[PDB]
Parts: structure tokens; C-alpha cells; sequence
């Protein structure tokens, strides 16, 4: 099973402050739903309550507390270590998407990054984990908007 | 200045049939609009036509006739030659984005190529050209739907 991991990070490091993303790249959001369509996600649960179910997606919640859910696209784990046991027997890929505690437990695991740089530099207190020296850029392309960002695709080689 | 191309072939090949693309992957459209997003893209005349200027994105038109168009995101040029000339003048990035002879023309000449292959055999009289030896995939991700999809970046080198 190939283990990706997207994230959309701002200048100085931070991915998020509380319970959101603080800042609003128009087009930004067009590469998660794209890379993300009809695939398997992985995250925390303060990610998930905060995002919803979004249609066309499913979701593995991770969570130590009984949370749970009734929707059909959605199944929730007790631990990180099992929703890997458990995805890896019913899909070949998924995508760590999340929050700040998922990535740093996830990303010496994963195969591919997706990274959006958003040329912010926000107030936060969720950062995103030091990334491995085996990752290697492969892929880059700018965009220019209300805040502009750029996308690169990473590979572990 | 960077040159991109970006389609979608079918499994024969076919890239179009008449003016249309004989199929409809839900969710590939997905990948065209987020890496197109404020972007210049170089099509020929029949494609423009056919897609319109949908909008957040910038077109440059090669025709060899009187074609016009009142639009601000819509440039028109008498060759590919002086398309490249005076985007060159403007932006540091250009996606070629169809169709069959525009490709035919430009592949020698981009950087990188955003290939979604469709899980179809479709009639069709349009092809895309062959790959020159010298691309190299770097990145690849299958999507299931109505009709199978996978994405593939290669770049030049
Ligand atoms: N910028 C971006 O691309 C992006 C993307 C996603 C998220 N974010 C941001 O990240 C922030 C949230 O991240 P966060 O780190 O606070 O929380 P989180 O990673 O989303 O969720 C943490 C929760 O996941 C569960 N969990 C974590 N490790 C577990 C394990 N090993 N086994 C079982 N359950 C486990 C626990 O839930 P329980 O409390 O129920 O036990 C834990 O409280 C938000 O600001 C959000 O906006 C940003
Ligand atoms: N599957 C996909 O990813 C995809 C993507 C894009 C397009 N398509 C399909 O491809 C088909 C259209 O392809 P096509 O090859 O027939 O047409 P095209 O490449 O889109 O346009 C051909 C036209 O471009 C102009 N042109 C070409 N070379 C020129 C040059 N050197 N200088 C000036 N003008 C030039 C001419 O316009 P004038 O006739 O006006 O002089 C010519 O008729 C459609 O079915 C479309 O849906 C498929
Ligand atoms: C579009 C944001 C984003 N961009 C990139 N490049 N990578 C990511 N991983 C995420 C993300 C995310 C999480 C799942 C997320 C999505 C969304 C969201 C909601 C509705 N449409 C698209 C994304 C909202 C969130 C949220 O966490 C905090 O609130
Ligand atoms: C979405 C299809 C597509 N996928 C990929 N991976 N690469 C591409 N270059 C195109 C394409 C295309 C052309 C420009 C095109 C777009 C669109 C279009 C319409 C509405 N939203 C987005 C694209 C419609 C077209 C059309 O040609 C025939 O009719």
C-alpha cells in the first residue's frame, strides 16, 4: 500500500492556528480536490471534525476517545498503527492529510509529498514536521493569486 | 520560459473525436483546473472553440484565420512562432493545452507533460503525438470512477 501525504504550508511554517488554516489561497484548494478525488485520506480527528466528510473521499479517522460517525464514507481507527493494518487490506493508497500531530507521526512512512507553499506569513500554533533528507523534489510550478503559492511533488529515493 | 503540456489520452491514444473528447472521467476534469489555475495556456483555434474561455485562466489562440475575440484573457496569434514570442514578453509559464495539431508541433519543445491516461477505447480521429525518448515518468496516481483514470508528470531529461 503507497502512503502520499498533502499539506498546504505557509512561509514561515505554519499549517494551521486552532482548529482552522489561517489563510485563503484562492485556486490552492483546486490541488487538494484534485489529488484527493475518489482516494482514501488519513487524519486526526480535530482535522476531521473541523473539515466534515467531504463528498467523493473517504476518510480513516484516527481517535483515542469514542468518537464517531454514521457516515457511510467514513471509518474511524483507535490508533494510527491500526487504521495502517486495517487500510492496507482494503485500498493500495492513502493520503495523510492531517493535522499537525497526524504528519509528525506519519511522515517518515509516506512515499510522495504534495507540498503547497502559500506565500503567507500568518499567526499559528500547528506546524508541519522537518522533512526527511530521502525526499527529493521532482516536480514545481508557481501560481500567482490573492495569495500565491507554489506546488511541489516530493519522492522518497 | 517554461513550456507544460497537459492531456488526456485514452488507452488507443484517441484524444478527440470531431471537436469533442469522446468520454467523461468524473473527477479527471479535477486535474486540468487546479494545475491550469491563472495560468497561460497555448491552444489552437478548434479547441478554443470547442472548451470556450472558461474562467481563471489566460488563452493564447493560434489561427491562420481572421478568427477574434473581445475577451481581456484571450490573445490571438497568426503563428505559434510569434504566440511563444510574445509570451515570452509576459509570463515565465506557458501550458499547451491542446489539441492534436498544436501537440504535434510543441511536444519537442516543453519541459513537462501532465498525462492522464483514460480507461477507454474510444472511436476517435485525433491522436496525441508520440512521447519523445527523452521524458521520463516521475510521478504517477491511479483514480478509480465511472471510467478509470491515472495521472502521470514527466519531465524532460
Ligand atoms: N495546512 C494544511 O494543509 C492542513 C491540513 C490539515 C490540517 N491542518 C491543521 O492542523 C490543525 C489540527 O491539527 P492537530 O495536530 O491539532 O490535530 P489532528 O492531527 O488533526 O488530530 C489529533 C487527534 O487525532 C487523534 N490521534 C492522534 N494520534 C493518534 C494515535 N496515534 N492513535 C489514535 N488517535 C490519534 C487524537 O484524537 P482524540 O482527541 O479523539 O483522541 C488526537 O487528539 C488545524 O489547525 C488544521 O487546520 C492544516
Ligand atoms: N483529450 C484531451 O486532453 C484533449 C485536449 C484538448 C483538445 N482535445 C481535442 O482535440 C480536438 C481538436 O484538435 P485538432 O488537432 O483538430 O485542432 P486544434 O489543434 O485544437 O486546432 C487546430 C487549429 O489551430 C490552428 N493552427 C494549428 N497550427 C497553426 C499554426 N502553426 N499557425 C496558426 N494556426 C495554427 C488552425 O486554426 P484555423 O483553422 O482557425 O486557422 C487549426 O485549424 C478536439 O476534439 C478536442 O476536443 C482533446
Ligand atoms: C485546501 C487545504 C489544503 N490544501 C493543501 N494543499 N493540502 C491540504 N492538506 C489541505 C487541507 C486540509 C484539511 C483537510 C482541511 C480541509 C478543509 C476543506 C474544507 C472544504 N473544502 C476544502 C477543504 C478545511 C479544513 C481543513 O482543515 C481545517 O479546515
Ligand atoms: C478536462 C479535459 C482535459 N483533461 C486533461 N487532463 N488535460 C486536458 N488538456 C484537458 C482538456 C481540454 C480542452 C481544453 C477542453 C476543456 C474543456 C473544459 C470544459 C469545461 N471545464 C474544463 C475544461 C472542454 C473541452 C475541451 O476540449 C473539448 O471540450
Amino acid at each position: 500500500m503507497k502512503l502520499s501525504l498533502m499539506v498546504a504550508i505557509s512561509k514561515n511554517g505554519v499549517i494551521g492556528n486552532g482548529p482552522d488554516i489561517p489563510w485563503s489561497a484562492k485556486g490552492e484548494q483546486l490541488l487538494f480536490k484534485a489529488i484527493t478525488y475518489n482516494q482514501w485520506l488519513l487524519v486526526g480527528r480535530k482535522t476531521f471534525e473541523s473539515m466534515g466528510a467531504l463528498p467523493n473521499r473517504k476518510y480513516a479517522v484516527v481517535t483515542r476517545s469514542s468518537f464517531t460517525s454514521d457516515n457511510e464514507n467514513v471509518l474511524i481507527f483507535p490508533s494510527i498503527k491500526d487504521a495502517l493494518t486495517n487500510l492496507k487490506k482494503i485500498t493500495d493508497h492513502v493520503i495523510v492529510s492531517g493535522g499537525g500531530e497526524i504528519y509528525k507521526s506519519l511522515i517518515d512512512q509516506v512515499d510522495t509529498l504534495h507540498i503547497s507553499t502559500i506565500d503567507i506569513e500568518p499567526e499559528g500554533d500547528v506546524y508541519f514536521p522537518e522533512i526527511p533528507s530521502n525526499f527529493r523534489p521532482v516536480f514545481t510550478q508557481d501560481f500567482a493569486s490573492n495569495i500565491n503559492y507554489s506546488y511541489q511533488i516530493w519522492q522518497k529515493g
